[PDB]
């Protein structure tokens, strides 16, 4: 079996956000536990990525894994330059380079789960003013943000929304700063998508009581606030590591060189339900499962940077 070898995991921030990073630590650990590999987990910052993995490196890994778009560059060098190693990266952001064969990047259509709830918030909305509270943007943020506004539109086409960035995945207080200002301001549903930072975005409902309403991300985030979130768009990080990791360790060789895409279709992402508001707001989520079919089935093309959603609003 494979009990003799070691995977390793580098996030950037903390573990604990309840979502991406989390979903990661999950899936490593679950490894573990079923077939009793060793595994390393690092929490790491942009100023020691090189240190904190040349260390994974010298623990000898057989396969590293950093999380987000952040670890991009760092993992492609380390990657480039460690031709014996292995590597994977969820997110990683490329644009010139060509991904070395002892590198998997994996991207998820993240705009396809993000129109799902776009449309549900604007169908859901008592104000028809809905707020989206992003993390550092980027192309992986922006698909979510131009998702979430055009599935809005579709459900209304007059439809308000408010966006805001916190600037970093792991300032809690700031998301509760910006989400407490949106709901002052008239907005009544908040898509959280901002990693730990979301976090503080729930705890501005929390604070705030009924009629605050949270769309969690990554994983089911209803059980942070089961009164205020009503539905999560989660992104299936953990099911992923851990079914590629586990055919990694049966072959000894990474299928890399190249980016694997997943969305709706592929199970990469879904929508998840908080049933303690099952009887409120079930019949706008088989809506929204319905708009996910048309996804999956080519009929709706969801916007995901400004140039394609200009063009979608547009259309419509
Ligand atoms: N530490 C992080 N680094 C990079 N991207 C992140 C991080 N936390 C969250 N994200 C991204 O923001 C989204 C919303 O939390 C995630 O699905 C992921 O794409
Ligand atoms: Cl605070
Ligand atoms: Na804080």
């Amino acid at each position: 079996k494979s009990e003799a070898k070691t995977v390793s995991l580098i996030v950037d921030g903390a573990f604990d956000d309840k979502g991406f990073n989390e979903s990661s630590s999950k899936a490593i650990r679950k490894l573990k536990a079923d077939l009793n590999i060793n595994i390393i987990e690092k929490a790491s910052t942009g100023n020691s990525y090189l240190g904190d993995i040349a260390n994974l490196e010298d623990g000898n890994s057989n396969l590293i894994w950093g999380i987000g778009f952040r670890l991009s560059d760092i993992l492609f060098q380390r990657a480039s330059e460690n031709v014996s190693v292995n590597y994977a990266i969820i997110e990683g952001v490329y644009d010139e380079i060509q991904i070395p064969k002892n590198l998997l990047n994996i991207s998820f259509r993240s705009e396809e789960v993000a129109f799902l709830a776009g449309y549900f918030a604007s169908k859901a909305s008592k104000t028809g003013k809905i707020g989206f509270v992003g993390g550092v943007r980027g192309k992986v943020l922006e698909s979510f943000m131009y998702g979430y506004e055009a599935g809005a539109k579709y459900a209304n086409s007059n439809i308000k929304v408010v966006s805001q960035y916190v600037g970093t995945f792991g300032d809690f207080g700031l998301g509760r700063s910006t989400a407490s200002n949106m709901y002052r301001d008239g907005v009544d549903i908040i898509f959280a998508a901002a990693g730990l930072s979301g976090i503080g975005v729930i705890e501005a409902a929390k604070e705030l009581g009924p009629d605050h309403y949270i769309i969690g991300v990554d994983q089911d985030q209803s059980y942070l606030a089961p009164n205020n979130v009503i539905v999560s768009a989660v992104k299936k990080v953990d099911s992923l590591m851990y079914s590629l990791t586990k055919k990694y360790l049966e072959t000894g060789v990474l299928d890399g060189g190249k980016t694997m895409f997943l969305g709706l279709k592929e199970d990469g992402l879904g929508l998840v339900l908080n049933e303690n508001l099952k009887s409120n707001y079930s019949e706008i989520y088989n809506k929204s499962l319905k708009i996910g079919q048309s996804i999956m089935n080519g009929i709706i093309k969801v916007p995901y940077d400004k140039v394609s959603y200009d063009n979608f609003v547009l259309q419509m």
